[PDB]
């Protein structure tokens, strides 16, 4: 039983699995939805991302799954900083990895050893290509892993709740959508503006009936457009990701599970107050938003797109609530309760 | 027929020659239009400009010593003035404020000048500065025939005013410092005078800052207690005074015959009260001194200016008032600036 990955290598699927390494730790949300009530019984060790930059929902499990501490760290948060001895000590029966991030890609060395080894590795994206590589990066972790019913389960899930978007915003002609600029960790990188070309949340804007003002700027799915190219493209929608701790007074917008709306709302004011982006004729409409950054490598990513859709076009989606999509999220296949905020809107 | 700031239509007479001020110190803006003949057509004012503003007065007289042979129609207050005085002067027109020490819409005074065929005509610095220092001039311009001096003071104006507002109109209020403005501070018998929604609380809205009284008061002037400034604790405290040097009575001196040394130095006792001195604006030094009759004159912009370098000391660098009050004078008045009408605390 063979099946091709994210990255059209085929892979031979393990008889059982009991041992999986995690090339990026926030790969972790895809194997959550797999592996129900018992989520870190499996993952022999994985990158450092989870721990150190999703610190609030890292917390969140750890109070109720205090083991999580013991998962071996391979690295921090960048593929260069993974030793392969220590991988291939852990003797993974399976590896995931993502086309692109902190961990490492197709042409690693690391790929190479483990080949090696005897390892089976699979390549996941929700990234790059987020539109055409999510729903198969689920369908083939749920054969690698012997969770075909949950990901089949999450699939139907993610489908119906992304057409309940489409249905509408498929229809709707080029000169009628709103144009949207997506800041990525706004207020938080060295270098404004970071933000997401044909790929990565700009397959969400794509999908929610946007236009990114980025689309034909960048050729890649991340890149970089100057404060004053925003500024005279001067777009309907203004967006700012981030995941910052509650209680840092560096500048970032706080969103995640230990975040309450004060805060996000708080944060995102003094995004929107700096030199520049206050005089955004979207910021000053109100059409200003903040969207957890960790959407941009997640298939709970159906989250985000819905928040897109009902920020591009309140009234159509006045009946959507992605808060209830969430929680049925959570219920049906997750072992912690939703907390915090992860998506605010400004006053 | 132009609409005065009451509102009121007025049948702009065909020549002037016998002005009637309601309020001394709208002296000031007639100034702006009557070049080197500043006193030529003034039949009689309230006494506010020359007992209130010893200072202006007496360099006015130094050369123009006719001053002291206009008529005073009364003191310091609206109650004080003889409308029988004022109807023997037969003026051609009558300059009103909407507020101040002298006469408002709804007087007697006002409705006795009416039934004897006379214009009168309301302006305001006072109330609401922002909406109606401009309207005022242009008004004073067209019913005195000096539709000129009032344009080109509108222009001089307007470009020393956009100085500051094409920078502080886009600054969000959360990066805006807190002010409080005390005014006549130390001068008045129950602390603290100030001003709310009107008066220097449009400078300190113009300046990008945040009038602490804002919301405290419903008027353009109020009062708040001492305690409650305190407890505020603002950013940046401000007082106005007027004193001329040597007044032994309390308050800050300012003026045209005022040098920095008495300016600092009176602004310090002002400073050293109890409570006050207490104020995290005063021990770090955020502490400024203001010339209090801005509070009703169309030079107000250069108070503005003063602020706005106060609230942010680097945007504003490059930003002289001295500049500007040097261009005022020179382009407009008839006499030579001097003294101090601003301090910074030492
Ligand atoms: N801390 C580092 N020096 N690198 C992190 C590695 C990954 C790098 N990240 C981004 O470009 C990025 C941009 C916006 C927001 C984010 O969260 C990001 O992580 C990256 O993506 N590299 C690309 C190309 O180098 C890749 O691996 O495909
Ligand atoms: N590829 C790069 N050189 N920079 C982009 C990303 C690297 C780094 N990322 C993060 O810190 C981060 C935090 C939370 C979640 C993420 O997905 C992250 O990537 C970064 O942004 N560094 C800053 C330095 O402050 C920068 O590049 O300006
Ligand atoms: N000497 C008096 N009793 N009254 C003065 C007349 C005007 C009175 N003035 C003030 O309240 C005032 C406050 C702070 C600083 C100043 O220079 C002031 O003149 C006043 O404003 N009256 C109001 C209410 O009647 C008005 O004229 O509408
Ligand atoms: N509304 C009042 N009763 N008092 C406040 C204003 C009256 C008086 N004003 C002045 O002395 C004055 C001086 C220079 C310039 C001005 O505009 C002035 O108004 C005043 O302040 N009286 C004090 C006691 O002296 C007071 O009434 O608190
Ligand atoms: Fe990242
Ligand atoms: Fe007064």
């Amino acid at each position: 039983e063979n099946i091709t990955d994210m990255a059209g290598r085929s892979v031979v699927i393990p008889a059982k699995v009991e041992r999986i390494l995690l090339g990026e730790g926030r790969l972790f949300y895809a194997v959550s939805l797999l592996e129900g009530q018992k989520p870190f019984d499996r993952i022999v060790g994985w990158q450092g991302d989870f721990r150190k930059l999703d610190t609030q929902t890292y917390a969140v499990y750890k109070a109720k799954f205090p083991q999580v501490d013991n998962i071996p760290l391979i690295g921090n948060t960048t593929a260069d900083s993974i030793s392969p001895e220590k991988v291939l000590t852990l003797n993974p029966d399976i590896a995931i990895f993502g086309l692109s991030g902190h961990g490492p890609g197709k042409n690693s060395e690391l790929v190479k050893q483990l080949e090696k080894a005897g390892v089976p590795v699979v390549f996941v994206d929700f990234r790059t290509s987020p539109l055409k590589n999510t729903l198969p990066s689920m369908r083939v972790l749920g054969k690698v892993l012997h969770r075909e019913q949950q990901a089949n389960d999450y699939i139907k899930f993610y489908e119906d709740n992304v057409r309940k978007v489409t249905e509408i915003t498929s229809k709707i002609p080029a000169d009628k959508k709103p144009s949207v600029f997506i800041e990525l960790r706004a207020g938080a990188m060295e270098e404004c503006c970071g933000t997401a070309g044909k790929g990565n949340m700009g397959d969400f804007i794509d999908q929610a009936g946007g236009n990114n003002m980025a689309k034909n700027l960048l050729p890649g799915a991340l890149g970089t457009v100057n404060l004053e190219k925003v500024l005279s493209t001067n777009p309907d929608i203004y967006i700012a990701s981030g995941g910052k701790a509650p209680d840092n007074n560096a500048p970032g917008v706080s969103l995640g599970a230990q975040v309450t709306k004060e805060q996000a709302q708080s944060s995102l004011q003094t995004i929107l107050d700096r030199k520049g982006i206050n005089t955004l004729s979207a910021v000053k409409n109100g059409r200003s938003y903040g969207i957890w950054h960790n959407f941009y490598n997640s298939p709970y990513n159906v989250l985000a797109i819905q928040s897109f859709a009902k920020w591009f076009y309140p009234q159509q989606f006045a009946d959507l609530d992605p808060n209830n999509t969430m929680n049925s999220l959570y219920s049906q296949f997750l072992a912690i309760e939703p907390t915090g905020t992860y998506w605010v809107d400004s006053t």
